[PDB]
């Protein structure tokens, strides 16, 4: 166990077993991470950033559901094949680019086959598993992605790798420096 890891989970409820998948209002998205490293980071720091245009419909988004219910977020790398895990939106977009409070709720490895029956008629009937970044899902789909994502018992998470993680970041930094030192 690695003590950062150890903090954060003293800090934050993951995967609590009673989480409202039945949501009354709300509206939510998926989000589609370049990589593994950035959802490391996001959880760390409780912080996003998507694209300009994705930041801008995010951002709008949460402001028109301000007092009206949450915004949820489904996050997935990108040809990883499976769902990481779930944050609610909790700021709007602070352009000093970008970035966005997040609280992490589920961190858990839910494999797209799980997954994939669930289609979108917002996005031509395609599985919600073959979403782009910041597509929008219809909450009585989003319910069923909830339910399923909080109830499946996963084998892995992104914390079985904290320590690589927590080490590629710190080498990069470290390599990152030198470089600018250099120039």
């Amino acid at each position: 166990s690695h003590p950062v890891l150890e903090k954060l989970k003293a800090a934050h409820s993951y995967n609590p077993k009673e989480f409202e998948w039945n949501l009354k209002s709300g509206r939510v998205f998926i989000i589609k991470s370049y990589s593994e490293d950035d959802i490391h980071r996001s959880i760390k720091y409780s912080i996003w950033c998507s694209t300009e245009h994705g930041n801008k419909r995010l951002d709008s988004a949460f402001r028109c559901m301000s007092s009206k219910g949450p915004v949820y977020l489904l996050f997935s790398v990108n040809g990883s094949g499976h769902f990481c895990g779930v944050a609610e939106m909790k700021s709007p977009v602070d352009y000093n680019k970008g970035k966005f409070d997040v609280q992490w709720i589920f961190v858990k490895d839910v494999p797209n086959n799980q997954l994939r029956h669930i289609r979108l008629e917002n996005n031509d009937n395609k599985p919600v598993t073959n979403s782009r970044d910041t597509q929008e899902v219809p909450l009585e789909k989003a319910k069923q992605v909830l339910k399923i994502i909080s109830s499946y018992k996963h084998t892995t998470s992104i914390f079985d790798d904290f320590a690589h993680y927590e080490k590629r970041q710190e080498e990069e930094e470290v390599v990152r420096k030198e470089r600018q030192s250099r120039n």
